């Protein structure tokens, strides 16, 4: 598997959290519960060089 870094990038607040998974969909899908329960909806963009996944509002 890989660990995707959740980078919550928000126009109010942010969120840093680390989750691994066989891939980005699953990484993204679990997240998204924590990101708009915490108050982010935005762009999901992710880097598989870095393992970074940034959600940007």
């Amino acid at each position: 598997m890989g660990t995707y870094k959740l980078i919550l990038n928000g126009k109010t607040l942010k969120g840093e959290t680390t989750t691994e998974a066989v891939d980005a969909a699953t990484a993204e899908k679990v997240f998204k519960q924590y990101a708009n329960d915490n108050g982010v909806d935005g762009e999901w963009t992710y880097d598989d060089a870095t393992k970074t996944f940034t959600v940007t509002e």
